[PDB]
């Protein structure tokens, strides 16, 4: 014969050809590396996206495309844990490609689309990684999934407040970009554009808080998934002059200018060094050593963000908005072993003391003494002040609260008064499958794999109730993007998932047992981080 | 003529009287001077000691309570007239007493010597809950308690002034443990075997002599009950007290020191009382105007500092608190308690008792108790209001300043026992909402139980039996415990944290004087007012 047709697709820019996903429950199209900016490289590096311009021919988006330009880890190299997250395409500054997924055939009636983005704290990810496999969610829910690449690190959060030549924030105009993208091409997919549901984990969920947040982001989108993660989280956000400090150090570091001057100039000399050579200097920007903290994230210019997230969460109407928001059960533990004193994935970290107060300055960094001293008062148990394993579990805690529960509390608190239906998860099974030592826990990031139906991978070595539960969630997740509401359209029996609210703070626990619902997001320890210390800071 | 009655002392010849108890006779020595009237001149000044008489003086009846305000907030209430003054008021009120079995033991018999509570603005040895016969008679001890001057004439100073250097109410106590050294000998007591004994403001003038050298050859055992030296309330800056003293002054229509001491002197003392709860920088509750000052002399540093200094080996100290040391103090200021009704406060009333119950402290620290206490689960529950305001209370107050003390005394070698006393009297006229409220282990420690004339229970009697054996245990050998069998009283060390609770049951050792709530008071607290 000749051409597939159903992988034929015209979008505004030109045709593409796409392929044909075997699923174990039947076949899936995805169209893998769509361009949909021009490439961000020399003279358009640190500068917004431009849109991809159109093309005659046929594009084969039949592959994922290169990783964008980041950081790979080496503490655990070859080990599975970490080498999941670790890009598995070539890297490069031409990255800007997404993908869409859809049902084989295309659907009849436009669909609801599932737009994901990857987290990494803003420094690292891409749509390509094995666990962000769309083809499960859609051959399961029979939803539209989107994913794009967006530029990281330096290339996609390096800021010169003021200058036109590296404005900040251009990552996020690269995920702007691509739900512009979403808005007028997903209905040639058979996507429909007046149902889109953002999700996205750790800087992911970061992410879809800051499209909530800007107006002219907010308008492409009607529901929002924040998987750990949030756009007030500490780590999240910085500030202009913090911003501007961390780009001309980076400069200073790779020899431009041959510090500071004109901005036109420092930018022009950072786009003629290796892109590698800016990546192998981010960290020494940091103001101290952490763990949590990214060199190059979202700037608060007034631009993107007319004001932090915390003010515009504390001053937005959300009527008219679902939002599904939750943390795996231990959000800390996995950034212990990248610098707290006493820790390692290859003992049982139990740590002195000595070690915990050590690590309550790299877990809390650039604070006062006083705050420090707030915090060991608060996660210290003065019956066992120096019970090792209490104290491992202890900073645990304070990672995880101070980076994760805590902002997703607070976001959706603020978001359940301010008129938006708010539904709250604690993601509590550790898969049968998981590398990481036992002590971990839950770590941060494991609930993806889940949420994506990865155990329905033949190749996995997944228990048969691992994938029960996995459709589970494929199913609260699709509920929620149709009707923005995770609870399955009239089946009583089965208990309920209610609102969360800020006063009974009702959510529910997501393992292998039936959903228990449960109340306050560490509540006796977020009251601390959320109404205590901010006061502390201020005097 | 009773023999058994005469008593010779260094300065003239007494006579005493026979006291009935369910257990037999007891001699008791009532109202016997240990100093000059403190009148006229003499106001606010050291006291000085008695001047030897002719003839016999009559001790035979409780003698004058030292000018004090009564309290009025519940008249006629027992709960409250069981501390007000039960004797006429009088500036003459410096009179001690000496309870002993009878006969007068031959043999030396170890000293305890009762130093009453009231805020330092009140109290008296004459009151019944202070009755010394049934602990003489069950535990055939000495026991002498003495009254000493409280509010303005014990505490008002002007800091280096002689007309009104301070703390001469406390010299009042040592005056009377210098009287007890001389002269409890001729009474059957040991000189060399005192245990001071007191609750509240007399538990931390008991600290105060073991952190002053001239107290401290005095005695040599110490029994802190609900209170402590360094308690928020125990003690007042010199910047703090000649504000108070000056300001009493004025309130007064008085105008240099000595011409302010001078014109105070001229005034009737029932019109200092009447100003003296005026001169507190603000509304509160467990505040005092005039109490110890630290100022170098007394205490040459503040006694947090004393404490942490000190080589206290060789010292045992009994220590302890009741389950609800906050709650009594809640009626006489927090915004919607009473004794009347369940106290069920809004988180409103909540937040404006905690700046009652936590006075002159930054909007800060106020928030960080709010923090603290709030169960942000709960946030506007009102019973856990009520129950947490009176933790904030009790523990800002009693339970950690007394924790702090045992801590540290432990560490630096002294051997500390602790208890908290969880019985509540089934004669209480408080509401149940206050559980087993300040002041009111007292009873059972003097064995009032034992007095057919009151309604207590027979288990309540054997409890009050248990408790006197424990602290004339402790006065006879340090140690409250008894001959095995019976469960241990073991020793509160800073890291185990161990203390018994007293009650019907047997013992039961647990751990901790709520070490979270009072690593918050003790710990972190002070660092934020340093900033
Ligand atoms: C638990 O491990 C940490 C991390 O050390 C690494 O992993 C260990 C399994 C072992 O292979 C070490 O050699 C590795 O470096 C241990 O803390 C480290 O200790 C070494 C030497 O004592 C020191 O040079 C490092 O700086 C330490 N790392 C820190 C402080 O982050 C820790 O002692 C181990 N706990 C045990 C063995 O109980
Ligand atoms: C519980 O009582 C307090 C104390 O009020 C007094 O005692 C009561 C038993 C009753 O006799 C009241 O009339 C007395 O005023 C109540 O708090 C008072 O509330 C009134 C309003 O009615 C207010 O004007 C007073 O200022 C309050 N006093 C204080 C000290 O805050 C409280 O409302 C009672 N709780 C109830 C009724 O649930
Ligand atoms: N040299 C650098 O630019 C750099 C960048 C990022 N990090 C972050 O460290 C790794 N890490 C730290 C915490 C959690 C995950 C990970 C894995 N990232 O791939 C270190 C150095
Ligand atoms: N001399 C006075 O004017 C005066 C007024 C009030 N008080 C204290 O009475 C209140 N009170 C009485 C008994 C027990 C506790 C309390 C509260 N303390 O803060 C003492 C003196
Ligand atoms: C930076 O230098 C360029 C090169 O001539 C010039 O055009 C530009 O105006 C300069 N910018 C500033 C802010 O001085
Ligand atoms: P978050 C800090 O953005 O990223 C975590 C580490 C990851 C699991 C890699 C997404
Ligand atoms: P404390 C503050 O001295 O309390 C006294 C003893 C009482 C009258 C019992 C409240």
């Amino acid at each position: 014969g000749r051409e597939d047709a159903e992988l034929l697709v015209t979008v505004r820019g030109g045709r593409l050809r796409g392929i044909r996903l075997k699923t174990p429950g039947g076949p899936v199209s995805a169209f893998l590396g769509i361009p949909f900016a021009e490439p961000p490289m020399g003279p358009r590096r640190f500068l917004p996206p431009e849109p991809k311009q159109p093309w005659s021919g046929v594009v084969d988006a039949t592959t994922f495309q290169s990783v964008c330009y980041q950081y790979v880890d080496t503490l655990y190299p070859g080990f599975e844990g970490t080498e999941m997250w670790n890009p598995n395409r070539e890297l490069s500054e031409d990255c800007l490609y997404l993908n869409v997924w859809t049902p084989y055939p295309r659907p009849t009636s436009p669909t609801p689309v599932l737009v994901w983005i990857y987290g990494g704290g803003f420094y690292s990810g891409a749509s390509s990684l094995d666990v962000y496999d769309g083809r499960f969610l859609v051959q399961a829910e029979r939803t539209v999934l989107v994913s794009m690449n967006y530029r990281v690190g330096a290339f996609g959060f390096l800021a010169l407040p003021g200058s036109r030549e590296a404005p900040g924030n251009v990552g996020l105009l690269d995920q702007r970009l691509a739900l512009q993208w979403v808005q007028e091409n997903v209905a040639a997919f058979g996507g429909d554009p007046t149902s889109v549901t953002l999700f996205g984990e750790s800087a992911g969920a970061a992410s879809v808080g800051m499209h909530l947040l800007s107006p002219p982001s907010r308008g492409l989108f009607h529901r929002a998934v924040l998987q750990s993660g949030a756009p007030n989280g500490p780590w999240a956000t910085v500030g202009m002059g913090e911003a501007r400090r961390r780009a001309t150090q980076l400069a200073h570091l790779v020899g431009c200018p041959p510090t500071g001057g004109n901005d036109t100039e420092l930018v022009a000399c950072l786009r003629t060094r290796p892109a590698q050579v800016l990546v192998n200097h981010e960290w020494h920007v940091l103001p101290q050593e952490s763990v949590f903290r990214f060199s190059f994230v979202p700037v608060v210019d007034g631009d993107f963000l007319s004001d932090t997230p915390e003010a515009l969460i504390n001053a937005g109407d959300f009527h008219g908005l679902q939002v599904l928001v939750g943390v795996v059960k231990d959000e800390g533990s996995y950034f212990l072993v990248y610098g707290a004193p006493g820790f390692s994935k290859d003992n049982e970290s139990l740590i002195s003391r000595a070690e915990f107060l050590a690590g309550v300055r790299v877990g809390v960094p650039q604070v006062s003494d006083l705050a420090a001293e707030a915090v060991v008062l608060h996660y210290t148990d003065w019956l066992h002040p120096e019970d090792p394993a209490r104290l491992r579990e202890a900073l645990s805690d304070v990672v995880g609260d101070h980076n994760v529960v805590c902002p997703v509390a607070q976001l959706a608190g603020r978001l359940a008064a301010q008129g938006a239906r708010v539904y709250a998860y604690v993601f509590e099974h550790r898969a049968s499958t998981l590398s990481w030592p036992l002590w971990m826990g839950v770590p941060h990031g494991y609930e993806i794999e889940f949420i994506f139906g990865i155990p329905l991978d033949p190749s996995r070595n997944y228990t048969a109730e691992e994938k029960i539960f996995a459709q589970r969630l494929m199913r609260y997740w699709a509920n929620f993007a149709r009707t923005g509401d995770p609870n399955e359209p009239r089946d009583p029996k089965a208990p309920q998932w209610p609102p969360y609210t800020a006063g009974a703070q009702q959510y529910v626990s997501l393992d292998l047992r039936p959903l228990e619902v449960r109340r306050g997001l560490r509540a006796q320890a977020c009251a601390f981080w959320n109404r205590f210390l901010p006061k502390l800071l201020s005097a």
